[PDB]
């Protein structure tokens, strides 16, 4: 036969509730955010307002009331004398009431315009600007180069970040590629990249700053034109067309046998309801920020808290190239937004066939709540590897070990070209593992010239970018307590002699133990050596007399950070450190901001003021992890980068916080003599598996929603 | 719903068979031979020499020599010696060659033979019957001892001594814990016995430690206990839950996930060589080294000659003198040797390919192992490429990744070594090693904090590091490689169309690294961020194609080379070598180092020269490892979670494009299409096709020796 909420994201109801609450306080001229202007009032973001952990921790210790349910509302001021960008609280759900800017109290003052997101519209009256007054100037060139026609539209824009050269700037070197049908248009790149100055509140005055084609500088559309009509300009012909990896995302080659499938032979081992996932061991709540992206808050391990919040803060890809474009981009991805560019997942390529897929809700740029489709999946994985195992052929015939299966949780952001991967991994040993890839599309530019210095040549006339990824994340452990202390321990050795042969040396192995008291004693830099065994401990022990702990592992290749001279650097000073502990603040939320991306030389939010001359004996700690890797484009990269090797990120793992293994008490662990039969069910679970596992699996039907 | 393989039985005989014709009638079972007698401590497959195998495998040429090597104990003589003797050819040996001065410039010496089982008898035997009743009134008292009763055992430490030619073993003593670790549960009594002597009756007790105090023998120390001075702390023998037993006091519940096969599995086991619709390879076992792997071809093409573990290392610290001077090199004991059944369900997935070993190592005759390699194609519930568009062409391309795994497992007293290869549809080569089983454990005394963590009553769980050293013979393209180092720097100017700005320009530096110096990484150096092999010929895009290196590791510090015994492993104070492929270095270690370190047989960092590795035949060698402070949660095994170690070897411009576009199993789709339709999405004809009831052979388990 067939086998067989205080942390939650705001639902449909309560973004609608919102919005209903501030098309009536803001005034009647309230635009639509998809389709507004510079000079509009728009709403561009509402989502939930995390509480603040005292009284969320009260509520949820000894049932103290829940405080109150609030949104954020990122409005646009743009139809004002001075406008400004404004961070709204509204409250309390479900019935909205207040409305509190909190912007000042934030920033000590306004937020400056320049440093709003680019809007969707934004984008297309850009679009609007090249296509309809700036390309048809360059109609001959482009008409011998680019298949280009009258209309046409064949050609389409890529923007990049940050928007200029210091604080206020908002110039956009744009690239123009084939719109290539049903694949990636970024291996297409033309040749042609243009500086779009859009900071006017009047898109009828913006212009092009600079062109950039096919190797040389032109101070306009109408000049490069000129120059080619009068001969001397020579076109490296580009096609627009072709077969293969480098056109194609569709194999030629016929599907085979059918891949290995995993299922569950008595049904999932876990629930997930509203926001939360629980299974016989673990409990949490798991979400998204709009720009911020995974988070899962409130993990307990059977029945016991670890930690109030693992979050995604921010990411970022630091590029080089030969091109005006990659040669100054810095994506800061939380300025497009990890939540807000999440993606459905495609049900057995994205995760296993049986996952349990979750939806998910925003209001983003429009006036009324969305929803992305299969945002979340959620599964048991067995590992198809074991979690312990002895066997003993000494002294005394037995086996003893667990097959390890672990249970997941994972989103994708798809940003442009690359798709990023977050996985939240959690283990039955209690280890809870954090790790990203980032696959998807590279981002190419037209090649010209001296290769060597910028990434190779991966197809016809195309330079895969040399670039870093990074990300940051928050982890703030709560170890047996909000309470807790920094360890290091490592290794050293000592040479003495060898007691009972005092002619003789021996190098004496020992442990090194220094409790970190500062945070400078806590921040590690890139490039640099951290202790072997670094841990967060509670001030209690466990029976064996040390103090509760939970380790932090890093699994990081970092690339070299962006140096310190450039005056945009601290819009992103994180990247400069693999780890960092710090007192959790309420008035710290993150890492990064929404606004850095484009107005990184005055950053909204810089990481490195967190570490400051303070204790971290005895107090709220938060870790912060940077976890990435330098990447150089090459040819297995077309037409996607693959995940293999790729993964990047952390293990937090028990150390002296329980008594024992925990797994001891599995119920799928397996024992038996060599003086019993291991064949019977009596004395092997496993042997019950041919017959208790002898259904078809239950599978529902493939259904695939979502292209906006 | 075979230049590689391993000897077979029929071979073993046959070497046996000639050996006992060939070696006279002195020759005795190495399963009861004295420490003077002559016996065969093991024989097993001689690698072939690498150009016949090659002219053999590409050109058609005849295959080289079937050959076996023997290593004899020639105890029985005025000048006692070890001698590796070469017998062949397969399947009828005619010769017997002697290649101990060949291979080593001189004799073996005889301290250097692994220590037999029969060695380890005969040291039980004194220790429990001359030994231990000497202080029977103390043991009564402590320890639950009945006299001629054996309610302990005893356990080697290794090395034994402190200078080339010694052979004296601190064994510490432990409760005979029936059907759980031992090694829990340490009595806190640990004998110095030296056992250099050829006659066991001359064998001596040079030490003795007692609960944290030295005592010259068991004489004085059980005379100093009636005399009322010894203050014997009181070990239990017995108790419940993780530091007694293995077995889950949890009944189970709902079965955990399981994969299987839709239309059957998707790759053949034939003898050693595997087969999918994108690798081939042999795989086999060293009796001493490990697992290895030859041969290795993606979709037709030679990637690799040859993967293969060569040593395993484990340093000990601790607060008495067996966890001090404790500095295993598992090849001295042998990680095939010690091979063990995998549990199907557990090792492996239920549904792998289960695979025998045969060996001949202590005995007369040939035994196996049952079910001692696994292999199986695993989904990762992870993809390995993927994307989704919403921007002006809406479409989605992705496929899920599946792997083959190649395992295998030793146990070496107290520790699981689990050894993984795995093969990725992408071309890239991973292999992983996790160390789990039961932590080496001492009795606690004195000032804790510097040697380990309290884990259990009464026991310490004593610090160490693990270290794994590999031997990657890349072939790239052909044989004749070159090494080349890629990083980034970044390089301040001006902005070329707004000078008055600066920017920071993102550069690749790139470095070919000529000579071996240049390619050795010690421990702790950085690396380059890009490192690989590479052919001299290019990719369709005009770049060298290479395989570059990734390392994963948390590497401890090495021993320090001033410890006269660090020659014995030298591999360890490095992250990664590059030198010349030579048939007289085809092992990094030694199955003789263990026991005389001091004076090692093979010595890595010899490997290393001033020779060149620009367009010459390379060889990689790789070590991974990470420090182990046991802590509560490695009570009652050490979890595998976090804690393997290893390399990745990944293309880089050796194809025009990624392999994987090409996939059969990969996945495509567009906003205009039918995303739910069988002949546009072959997973939306899954459900259907995965409804059978999947075959499962009744469970079998390999056995106990
Ligand atoms: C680990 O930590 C907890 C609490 O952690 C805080 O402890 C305090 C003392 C600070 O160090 C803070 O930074 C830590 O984070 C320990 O539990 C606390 O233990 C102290 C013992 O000293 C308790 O404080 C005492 O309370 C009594 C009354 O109950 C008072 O009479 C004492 O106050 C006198 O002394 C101070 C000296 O500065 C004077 O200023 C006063 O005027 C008084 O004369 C004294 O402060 C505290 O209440 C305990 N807190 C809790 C919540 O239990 C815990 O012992 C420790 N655990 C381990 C295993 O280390
Ligand atoms: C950024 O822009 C916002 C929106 O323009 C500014 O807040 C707004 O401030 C005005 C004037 O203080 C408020 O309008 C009304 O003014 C009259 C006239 O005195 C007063 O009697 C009314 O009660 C009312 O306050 C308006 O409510 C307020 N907008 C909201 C809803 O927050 C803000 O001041 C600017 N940011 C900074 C820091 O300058
Ligand atoms: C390690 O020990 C072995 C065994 O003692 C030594 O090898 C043996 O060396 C003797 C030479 O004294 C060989 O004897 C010769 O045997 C042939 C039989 O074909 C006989 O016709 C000769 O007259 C002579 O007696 C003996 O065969 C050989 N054993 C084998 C089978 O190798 C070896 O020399 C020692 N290692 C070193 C380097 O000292
Ligand atoms: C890459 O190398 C191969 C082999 O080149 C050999 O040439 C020697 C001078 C020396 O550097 C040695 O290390 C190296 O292995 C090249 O083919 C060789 O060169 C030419 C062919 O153009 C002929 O002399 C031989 O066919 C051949 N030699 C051997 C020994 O095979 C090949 O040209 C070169 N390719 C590139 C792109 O550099
Ligand atoms: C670029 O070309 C694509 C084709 O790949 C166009 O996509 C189609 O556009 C129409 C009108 O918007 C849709 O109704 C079709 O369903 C689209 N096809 C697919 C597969 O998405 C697109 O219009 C072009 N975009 C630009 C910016 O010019
Ligand atoms: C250690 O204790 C074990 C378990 O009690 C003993 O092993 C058993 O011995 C009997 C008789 O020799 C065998 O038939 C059984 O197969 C063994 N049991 C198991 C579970 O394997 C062993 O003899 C003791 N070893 C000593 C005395 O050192
Ligand atoms: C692109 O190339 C293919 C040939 O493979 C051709 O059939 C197709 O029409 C081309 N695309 C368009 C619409 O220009
Ligand atoms: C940190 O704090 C103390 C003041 O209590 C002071 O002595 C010291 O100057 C500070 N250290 C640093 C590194 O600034
Ligand atoms: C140890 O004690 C338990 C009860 O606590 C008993 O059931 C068990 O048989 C004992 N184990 C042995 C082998 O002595
Ligand atoms: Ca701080
Ligand atoms: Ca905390
Ligand atoms: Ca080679
Ligand atoms: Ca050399
Ligand atoms: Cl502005
Ligand atoms: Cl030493
Ligand atoms: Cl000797
Ligand atoms: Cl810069
Ligand atoms: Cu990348
Ligand atoms: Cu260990």
């Amino acid at each position: 036969p067939h086998c067989p909420q205080l942390f939650a994201d705001l639902s449909r109801e309560e973004l609608t509730a919102v919005m209903r609450f501030l098309t009536q306080r803001l005034g009647p001229g309230l635009v639509d955010a998809a389709q507004a202007r510079p000079s509009d009032n728009c709403v561009f973001s509402v989502e939930l307002q995390l509480p603040p952990k005292a009284a969320a921790l009260a509520h949820l210790d000894r049932g103290s009331p829940p405080p109150a349910r609030e949104a954020l509302a990122i409005v646009f001021f743009g139809r004002q004398p001075q406008p400004n960008v404004s961070e709204l609280v509204v409250g309390p759900l479900p019935h909205p009431s207040y409305m509190r800017d909190v912007t000042v109290e934030r920033h000590g003052g306004p937020l400056p315009y320049h440093r709003r997101p680019v809007l969707f519209q934004e984008y297309l009256d850009i679009d609007q600007m090249i296509f309809n007054r700036e390309l048809p100037q360059a109609s001959g060139l482009l008409h011998h180069c680019c298949f280009y026609k009258h209309r046409g539209r064949n050609l389409v824009t890529m923007t990049t970040a940050p928007r200029g050269l210091q604080s206020g700037d908002r110039a956009t070197w744009f690239g123009l590629y084939y719109n290539i049908s049903g694949a990636g248009f970024f291996l297409h790149h033309v040749g042609l990249e243009l500086l779009v100055n859009h900071k006017a509140l009047d898109p009828a005055r913006w212009t092009i700053q600079k062109v950039f084609y096919q190797g040389r500088y032109y101070d306009s559309l109408a000049q490069l034109e000129a120059q080619f009509e009068a001969g001397l300009v020579n076109v490296v012909l580009i096609p627009d067309n072709g077969t293969g990896g480098s056109w194609s995302l569709k194999s030629p080659v016929p599907p085979g046998p059918a891949p290995p499938l995993q299922f569950y032979p008595q049904g999932p081992r876990f629930s997930v309801q509203g926001s939360r996932v629980a299974s016989s061991l673990w409990t949490f709540s798991f979400g998204l920020g709009a720009f911020s992206g995974p988070r899962i808050f409130d993990v307990r391990f059977q029945g016991e808290r670890l930690v109030y919040e693992i979050s995604l803060q921010e990411a970022l890809a630091i590029y080089g190239g030969n091109s005006p474009a990659a040669m100054t981009t810095r994506y800061v991805d939380g300025g497009f937004g990890m939540g807000k560019y999440t993606t459905p997942l495609t049900r057995g390529v994205d995760c296993p066939y049986l996952a349990t897929y979750v939806d998910w809700h925003f209001l983003l740029e429009s006036q009324a709540p969305k929803t992305i489709r299969d945002a979340f999946c959620v599964f048991e994985q067995n590992q198809g590897l074991p979690l312990r195992r002895h066997h003993s052929d000494l002294y005394s015939h037995y086996f003893g070990g667990l097959a390890e299966t672990v249970l997941v949780v994972r989103s994708m952001s798809t940003l442009l070209n690359y798709d990023y991967v977050w996985d939240t991994v959690f283990h039955p040993s209690g280890a809870i593992e954090i790790r990203f890839y980032a696959t998807g599309y590279i981002s190419s530019a037209f090649l010209f010239g001296a290769t060597g210095k910028y990434g190779n040549q991966v197809s016809e006339h195309t330079l895969g970018t040399v670039h870093t990824h990074s990300a940051h994340f928050k982890v703030d452990l709560d170890v047996a307590g909000l309470e807790n202390w920094v360890w290091a321990e490592d290794m050293v050795f000592v040479p003495m002699a060898v007691p009972w042969s005092p002619e003789h040396q021996l190098q004496r192995l020992q442990v090194t133990r220094k409790l970190l008291e500062m945070e400078e004693q806590a921040a590690f830099l890139v490039g640099s050596a951290t202790p072997r065994y670094l841990y967060l401990a509670s001030n209690h022990s466990n029976k064996w007399g040390h103090p509760r702990g939970y380790r932090i592992q890093m699994l990081s290749f970092a690339g070299e950070p962006l140096p310190q001279n450039s005056s945009m650097a601290r819009g992103f000073s994180w990247e400069r450190y693999q780890l960092a502990v710090t007192q959790r603040k309420e008035e710290e939320p993150s890492s990064s901001s929404v606004f850095n991306q484009n107005d990184p030389w005055a950053p909204t939010v810089d990481f490195s003021d967190f570490i400051n001359n303070e204790t971290i004996a005895g107090k709220d700690l938060v870790a912060w992890v940077t976890a990435g890797f330098l990447h150089i484009p090459h040819a297995e990269d077309i037409p996607n980068t693959v995940t293999v090797g790729n993964g990047v990120g952390f293990f937090l793992r028990p150390y002296n916080f329980f008594d024992e293994d925990p797994s001891f008490y599995s119920a799928d662990s397996i024992y038996f003599r060599g003086d019993q039969d291991a064949g019977a069910c009596e004395v092997n679970p496993l042997a019950c598996l041919p017959q208790a596992a002898a259904c078809a699996p239950d599978l529902p039907a493939f259904s695939h929603g979502g292209f906006s």
